[PDB]
Formats: C-alpha cells, structure tokens, sequence
C-alpha cells in the first residue's frame, strides 16, 4: 500500500479515547509503508463530514475517528443520524472510501474496551484503516490501467 | 482567533426565554473571538430553520442554528426533530459550509433550562455550538487554496 | 403581508377535521390582507409532496394540512416518514417555506383538540399559516432589493 | 372521465395470493374510470419496485406500486420497508409524477388478508391507491400549462 | 435464458465462514443460468460495499451485494445497517441498475447460519438475491429500446 494517499480526521470530544483510536490508525499506516498520512482534528462529530469532503479532493482514502456516548435525552440519536447520512453521501459523491471508525456506545466502559488500550478487547481505529487501504487497492485494480 | 470569519446565527422563537439564553451564549463567544457584530435572524419554528440557513450560507463562512424542541403526548416530537436533522445535514454538504447544531431536544422543560446557560445551568449549548462553527471554518480555510 | 403569494394544499381523509384546519388557515390569511389564496385538495397525505412541488413554482409560501391517525399495524409509521422526507426535500429544492400543518396523533380525540373547533385547546392550521407568511417576509428582506 | 390518463402498475410476487387481490382491485377501478388496458409489470421483491417505477415514469402520468411485507423474527422487516419509503419518495419528486403507495406493511398474515379486498375483507388498499393516483394526475393536469 | 446478462458480485469478509456460504449460493445460481464466470470482488466491511458497487455498476447489468451484520451490546448495529440501506438504494437509482440486497441482519449468530444455505439451513439468501438481480435485468432489457 506504499502508493496510496491516506487522510485521517478525528474529533476531540473525549480526548483520551481519541488518542487511542488515532494511535491504532497510525500504526497500521506505518506497517503498510505509509510513514506520514494527513491528520486533521475537529471539535465534534457533526463537523466530520464537511472536513472529509475537502480531504477527498486530494486523497485515495479517508478515515473518520470519534466517540459518541449516550446521555439522558434523545439527543444521542440525532448526532449519530447526521454522521451516518453525511459520510455515506460524501463517499458516493467523490467515489472514495470513507472508512467509519466512530464509536457509538451506551456507557464509557464500552467505548474504552473498543479503542485499543493495553487491556481492550478490540481496536476500531486499526480495523477502519485496514478497511480503507484495502478498498483503495481494489478500486485501483478495477479502474483504468495500462 | 477568528477576526476574519463571517458568522451568521438563526434562532427560533418557540419557547422564547430559553431562546434568549441560547442566543446570549453565542454572542458572547462571538465577541470574545473578535467578532463584534454577527448576522442574527429569527424564525417562528424549528422546521423553518433549514430554509433560512441555506440563504445565509451563500454569504457567510459559518452558520449557527439555535432552538428548543420539547416532547409532548403524541409521536409528533419525533417528526419535528427528523426534519431538522435531514435539513441541516443536506445544507452543510450542498454549500460546503459548517452548519453548527445547537437545537436542544429534551424530555422535559427542566432538562432544556439546565442546558441553556442560565445562572445555575450545568452547561451552555449556545456557546459550544459557536466554538464548533468558528473552529471548523478556520480549519477549512487552512486546508483550502492559499498563497 | 399583502404582497405575499400563498398556496394551501389539504388532504381529505378524515373530512371534518380537514375543514377545521382549512378554516383556520383562511382566517389568518384574510386577517393579513390576503383575501384569496390558492386552495388545492388531495385524497391522501402521501400525495401532498408532489402537489406542493408544482405549487412552489409560482408562490412564495406553501401550507400543507392533514391528519394521520395511528392504527393496529406499523403502517402509521411509514405514512409519516414519507411526508417528512418529501416536504423537507421540496423546501430546499425550491428555496421556499413549506409550512407543516399535518397532525400526527394516537387517538381521534387528540386530533380534534388540535384543529381549532369551538372547544379545542389549539389550532395548528392557524399556527402553520403564520409560520409560512413570516418566513416569506424574512426571505424577502434578506434577498436582493433595491 | 380519467379516459386520457396513462396508468402503469408494478406489483411484487412474494406472497402471490394477496398480490393477485391487490392487483385485482386496481384493474377494476381502472376499468370503471374508462381505462381498459393499463401497463402491468411484475417483480420478485419489494426492494425491486423503485427501480422499475423509475423506468415506467418516463412514459406514464401515474404509477401504482403494490405488494406485501410481513414481519419476521429479525429486525430485517424494518430495513425492507425503509428502502421502499426512500425509493418511491425520491422517484416521485425526480420525475414530478404521482407514485401511489399500495404496499402493505403488517404484523401478521391475517392483517394483510383483511386489507387486500377479498370477499370478507374490511378494506381494499389496491383500489384506494389507484383512486389516489388517477385523481392526483388530473389535478396536476389542471394546474399545469394549458390552452 | 440469462446467458447475455453481465453479473457482478461484491461480498464482505467480516464473519468469513458465512460469507463463503452466501458467495457459494450466488455462483451456483449463476452457473445454472448459463453464466460461468461473474465478476467477484471482496471487501473488508459492509460500510465499504456501496462505494464498490457504484464502480461495478458502470460495466454490468446487475450487482449482488452479500454480507452479514450481527447485533452487539451497543446501538452501533443500528447505524451500520442504516448506511448500507441508504447507500445501495442511492446507487441503484443513480445508475438505473438492479443492486440486489443479500446482506443478512440478525439478532444472533444461529439466525445468520440458518439463512446462509449450509447443509442444514432453512433458506439461502445468496441464491434468492441472485435470482432477483438476473430477473430484474431481463425485465429492464424487455421494457427498454429494442428493435
Ligand atoms: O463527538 C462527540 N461526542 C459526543 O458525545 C457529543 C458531541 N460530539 N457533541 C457535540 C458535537 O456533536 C457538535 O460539535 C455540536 O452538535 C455542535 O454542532 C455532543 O453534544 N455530544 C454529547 C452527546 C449527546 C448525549 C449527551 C448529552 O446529554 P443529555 O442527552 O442528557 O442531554
Ligand atoms: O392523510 C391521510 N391520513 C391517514 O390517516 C391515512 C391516509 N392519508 N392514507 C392513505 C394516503 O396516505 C394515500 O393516499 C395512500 O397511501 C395512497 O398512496 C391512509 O391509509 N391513512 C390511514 C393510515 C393507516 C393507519 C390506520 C389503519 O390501521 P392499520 O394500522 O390497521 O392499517
Ligand atoms: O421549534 C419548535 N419547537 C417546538 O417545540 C414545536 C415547533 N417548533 N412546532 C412547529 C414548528 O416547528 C413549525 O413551524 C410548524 O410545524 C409549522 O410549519 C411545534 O409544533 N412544536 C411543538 C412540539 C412538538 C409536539 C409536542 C407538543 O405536544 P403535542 O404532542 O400534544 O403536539
Ligand atoms: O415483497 C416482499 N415482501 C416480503 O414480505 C419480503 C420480500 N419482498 N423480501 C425480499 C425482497 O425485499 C428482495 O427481493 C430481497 O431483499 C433481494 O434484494 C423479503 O425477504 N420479505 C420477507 C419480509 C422480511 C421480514 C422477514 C425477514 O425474516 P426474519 O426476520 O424471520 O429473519
Ligand atoms: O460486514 C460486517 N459485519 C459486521 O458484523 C461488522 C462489520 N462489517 N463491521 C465493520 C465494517 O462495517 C467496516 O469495516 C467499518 O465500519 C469500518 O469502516 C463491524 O464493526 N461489524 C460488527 C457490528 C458491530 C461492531 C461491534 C459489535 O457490537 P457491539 O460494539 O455493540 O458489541
Ligand atoms: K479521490
Ligand atoms: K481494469
Ligand atoms: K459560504
Ligand atoms: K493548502
Ligand atoms: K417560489
Ligand atoms: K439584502
Ligand atoms: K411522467
Ligand atoms: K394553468
Ligand atoms: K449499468
Ligand atoms: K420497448
């Protein structure tokens, strides 16, 4: 995957978990021969789609990272709704894989357990990056070449 | 800092007291960041927000939407919020402009008051939303074509 | 609001309540100096969006009126889904306020109490028309003149 | 009169008996209104309806969609109806054509049978849908450009 | 006789064993109908399916999407399936091409195994989906411009 151009956009709300998710992505990136991907930070998950759109004009793959944790109001339902609609629309507009690595949990423990910390069960940041790079390679093979 | 960004704010009037609080938080954050006079527009209901944000988006770098939707005894609550989500998301991607979401969606009136930024409130959504808009505008300015 | 061009589309399903909703709209219209708005009737709520699209090509505001009452099947949930998606799409395509005055209730008493009959608690038909007319005047001021 | 309207009908085959009832109601209303031979097309599933309605919309004044979706033991039921709702609504607005919705969505098989228009049924969705299509087509005819 | 149709198949690999079953059913139906060598492409996850089907639709008369999504302990399950629904429906209408839906969405792993077409399964969604795509392609060919 030494030829693919990777971009990473991650939200800052719940900073510790974000650092873990971002850490997993960079490791997979380096393993596959990409030492310096484009990394961009935003304040909230709702702001992810609009920044991915801009990143898509100059990259072969985009990875979105973040954490949304449920509260006491139905607001949780509407934050995740926007993210779903936004990223799906961007991918098909630009014909570019926009990998989904945004956690959506019921509690804080659940999110911590899926971020890739020392004693976590899983690492969504790594899974997402492997998904982006592989889909980019496939599209390269399918499309016009010589 | 953000002295060069062009900000617009659209807020609904249904439940007027809370609207004033939300609007008050936004303006303070705006003044703190060096923007003394943003474009402010009022509407009658939440459903009317998206169509006014679309117009504001052709002359501004960031738009902030403010309002409160409180649940009743019918499934009507669910359909008001559905429209707002679909509308704002579509506007942002059509115009490539951050449309910050500061519309409260609560079970009770107490919950809404506690998230508006009154003297004894736990948080202030109007302030968070404005900080979200201004920062995303600055990022897009850096990523985009410059000299 | 004597310069605004208003149009009203109302469904016939549950005829009595429709008449009330339509009655409230016309009164507010006359009060604001508009003596004869464009009035169009349809058979069902699903048919509203496609008629509002046509009305939007020569009016500054459109008001949609109707009643959907829940039954014994999940059908209720899908009629309201279509109406929400349709009206939202029309408003943004045409840059025109499409006021929502479609009742969505659990019982028949609930709908009667929100229609503007002699002993009703509120009148959605009047609220919706006030919403349309005001939004049209705002857009008029924001836009290009003179 | 409706004798000038060009009608098209697309119906799925999943649960064949009920489909025949739904289709039978539509044709009767069609003949009553002076249209003896509408365009009838069959598909295998409800998900396949939207893409066939799009094609039919390029040379008809009205399209009627007929079918039955019955709930199972998984959340799958929720996702089949979601697609149908999204698809049909998008098609009607793209083509400015009434796409009448006559797709049943029930909890049990009894419920579906009771709404199809069989000898002892409480109502007939196939008939209601066709009356909805033909009337909306006539209205659009009157509103639009004529001489 | 579907010997003239150009078929493409895109399948996710998450839960590999079930994927192989789903893929196995599709290819058998394919061979039965006289198509010995369809285009087969693998992806890592279900969210990646829509974007690959869009590319495949530029060169084929039908696309079949295959995969399994199993519910967990968080509301995440709800948002994975929402994306797939919106994506596939959009692609089909953009390209005027049948994109058959063969993506399982279950509560437990037993339920998924039971619907994949293994020795002792109750049904095979991979086979049903391919039959749906090839039939819809033939119908569209008949409706459209021919000599
Ligand atoms: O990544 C996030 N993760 C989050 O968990 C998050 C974010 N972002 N934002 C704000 C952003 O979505 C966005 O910046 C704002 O909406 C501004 O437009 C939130 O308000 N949240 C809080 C989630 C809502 C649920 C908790 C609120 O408490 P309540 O439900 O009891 O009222
Ligand atoms: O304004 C309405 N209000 C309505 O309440 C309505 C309407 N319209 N239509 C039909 C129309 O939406 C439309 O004309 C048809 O679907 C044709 O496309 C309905 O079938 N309804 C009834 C809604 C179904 C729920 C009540 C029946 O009980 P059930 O749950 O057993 O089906
Ligand atoms: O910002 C809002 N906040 C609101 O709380 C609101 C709004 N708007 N609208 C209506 C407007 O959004 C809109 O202008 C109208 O639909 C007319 O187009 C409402 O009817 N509401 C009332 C809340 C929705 C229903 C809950 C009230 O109790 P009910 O269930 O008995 O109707
Ligand atoms: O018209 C229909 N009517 C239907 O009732 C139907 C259809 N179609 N399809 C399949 C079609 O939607 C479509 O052909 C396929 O998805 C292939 O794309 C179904 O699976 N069904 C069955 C209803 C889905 C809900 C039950 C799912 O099974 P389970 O929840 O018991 O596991
Ligand atoms: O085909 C699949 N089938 C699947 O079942 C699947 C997939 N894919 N992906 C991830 C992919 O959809 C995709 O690669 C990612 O979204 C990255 O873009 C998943 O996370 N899953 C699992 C679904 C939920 C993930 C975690 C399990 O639920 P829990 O967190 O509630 O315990
Ligand atoms: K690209
Ligand atoms: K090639
Ligand atoms: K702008
Ligand atoms: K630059
Ligand atoms: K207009
Ligand atoms: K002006
Ligand atoms: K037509
Ligand atoms: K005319
Ligand atoms: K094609
Ligand atoms: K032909």
């Amino acid at each position: 995957a030494s030829g693919v151009r990777l971009a990473i956009v991650a939200s800052s709300w719940h900073g510790k978990i974000c650092d873990a998710l971002l850490d997993g992505a960079r490791k997979v990136a380096a393993g596959c021969g990409l030492d310096d991907p484009t990394v961009v930070r935003v304040l909230g998950a709702i702001e992810i789609p609009v920044v991915a759109q801009e990143l898509a004009r100059n990259h072969d793959a985009v990875v979105a990272l973040g954490v949304v944790i449920r509260g006491q109001t139905p607001h949780f339902d509407y934050v995740c709704d926007a993210v779903t609609q936004g990223l799906t629309r961007v991918s098909l507009d630009s014909s570019t894989p926009i990998a989904n690595g945004v956690l959506t949990t019921n509690t804080e423990e659940q999110a911590l357990d899926r971020a890739g910390l020392p004693t976590s069960a899983e690492d969504k940041g790594a899974q997402a990056t492997v998904a982006a790079l592989a889909t980019a390679l496939t599209l390269r093979e399918l499309r016009a070449h010589s």
